[PDB]
């Protein structure tokens, strides 16, 4: 297909050959919001150019028309254009940000000047944006505390100098991602990993959450998955993702602004909160009862619990109320646990986590795993390569639950019903030792299990891959969920 492959690699060479003496961690924040410093420019400069030729065409069919003949000189026409433009209603009707004289992208490449530093331009940009769109307060990462050499993020700007920024921004997430040694969902979640679990999840309409979300991969994601979906749908796809509304929370104060940042490129709309915060102590979302949840949080958490969570309505189950001691030395229960309650009764919910959770008894987690079963909330597990390129150190696997296994919108009342996959085969070698799935690994499992939820027999099982158990037989493998025990 495209360069897009072949451009993250010329940028990216570019940007490393002048990445100094900076540690991934505080670099990625001079590049990304670099990046988003052309976007909004870009699509702003877009909107004035586009907005240029309305006011001039004459039509009576459009709306935007200035009529030369109302004026009585060019010049004096120039103004009333000019002055035109200066009306705000027309950037937020689109969803563009006012960039004020300053900020704009391309009077800053030419400021060479002389010392009368140039990163006091880019944050005072930063700055100068900020207060024009209050949607995007505290959002941009200054970059002066990085105390990075001038002729480098001038140099850095020279390389850098609209549809493609999204794609171009996310890459530079990953590979900063790599590059810092910094592994968990809320650092980076790989596209293979983040396009499965919103393929099995399909979310086409109604709030989706995600109480751990990193940069936001799932909502970049979410947002794509109706877009490519939309031509056999036959549906708009402009008009489809305003069926959706985004909530998320993530603790990390940076990794909340680079999720911020990511929204705004992707175009779209967001609610993380009053602030970053930890979900356990400060939910966010109190009363969101969201129709997808989705998340890769940090595995294996240790020093989440406090005397002040015990008792927490969380830790009670409520199924057709059913009251947990919740697992003090590992979060990923706790999680599950918190996305449950915050899910509609007819919602569904996938997680990513380590196989320890599908037949650990450490944590509560077999008392756990057996109540989740014996009341029908899990819908279906998946294991996943270990080889798995997952930016996790420990090997993971996906949980999916529903609170409505009734038959319903094409779906079939598969109460008592639990499938399981086995996905250890499928996938390409990356590297030498990594594994990535491409659409079509992807599209089976996406496909696989949604025909489960639709008809299936002992016939459809399909043996060393797939197999459909009850709440009997789980009882004697002791609800252990591990694929592995069902088939072979």
């Amino acid at each position: 297909q495209q360069f897009l492959n072949d451009l993250d690699n010329q940028l990216w060479r570019a940007a490393d050959k002048l990445r100094s003496n900076l540690d991934a961690a505080n670099y990625k924040h001079v590049v990304l919001g670099l990046i988003f410093l052309k976007y909004v420019s870009d699509a702003f400069e877009e909107r004035q150019q586009e907005l240029t030729e309305l006011f001039q065409k004459d039509d009576d069919d459009n709306i935007y028309y200035l009529p030369r003949e109302d004026y009585d000189s060019d010049e004096a026409y120039q103004q009333a254009i000019a002055e035109e433009l200066e009306i705000g209603d027309y950037y937020t009707e689109k969803n563009v940000f006012w960039v004020p004289k300053t900020a704009r992208w391309n009077k800053l490449r030419d400021v060479i000047t002389l010392p009368t530093s140039v990163s006091w331009l880019i944050d005072n940009a930063f700055d100068d944006i900020e207060k024009a769109n209050p949607k995007l307060k505290g959002i941009l990462n200054r970059i002066s505390q990085y105390q990075l050499d001038a002729d480098k993020l001038i140099g850095l700007i020279n390389e850098f100098s609209k549809d493609i920024l999204g794609h171009v921004y996310e890459y530079f997430l990953g590979q900063f991602a790599l590059a810092e040694g910094k592994q968990g969902g809320q650092y980076y979640t790989p596209k293979s990993i983040v396009t499965l679990i919103v393929e099995m999840l399909e979310p086409y309409k109604g709030r989706v959450y995600d109480p751990a979300m990193g940069s936001g991969g799932f909502f970049v994601s979410s947002d794509k998955f109706i877009e490519k979906h939309a031509n056999v749908k036959h549906y708009n796809a402009s008009e489809q993702k305003k069926q959706i509304s985004v909530y998320g929370q993530e603790s990390n104060p940076t990794t909340w602004k680079l999720a911020a940042m990511n929204m705004v490129i992707r175009g779209i709309d967001f609610n993380f909160g009053k602030k970053n915060a930890d979900s356990f102590l400060d939910d966010q979302h109190p009363d969101l009862r969201a129709d997808f949840v989705m998340t890769n949080p940090p595995f294996n958490m240790k020093d989440w619990w406090h005397e002040k969570l015990a008792d927490d309505p969380r830790w009670t189950i409520n199924t057709n109320k059913r009251i947990l001691t919740p697992p003090t030395g590992n979060a990923n229960f706790a999680w599950m646990l918190h996305m449950l309650y915050h899910l509609a009764p007819t919602g569904s919910m996938a997680l990513l986590l380590a196989n320890g959770s599908m037949s650990s008894n450490t944590n509560n987690e077999g008392e756990i795993r057996k109540t989740l079963v014996e009341q029908d909330l899990v819908e279906c597990m998946v294991a996943l390569p270990g080889q798995l390129f997952t930016n996790t150190q420990i090997p993971a696997c996906i949980w999916f639950l529903t609170k409505d296994k009734n038959a319903k919108n094409g779906k079939r009342d598969r109460r008592g019903q639990v499938l399981f996959i086995d996905a250890r085969k499928l996938g390409y070698m990356k590297d030498r030792v990594l594994r990535d799935f491409k659409d079509e690994d992807i599209q089976k499992l996406a496909d696989t299990f949604h025909n489960w939820q639709q008809e299936w027999s002992e016939e459809n099982n399909q043996a060393g891959f797939c197999f459909s158990a009850d709440l009997a037989l789980i009882r004697k493998n002791d609800f252990v969920l591990t694929p592995g025990r069902y088939v072979g």
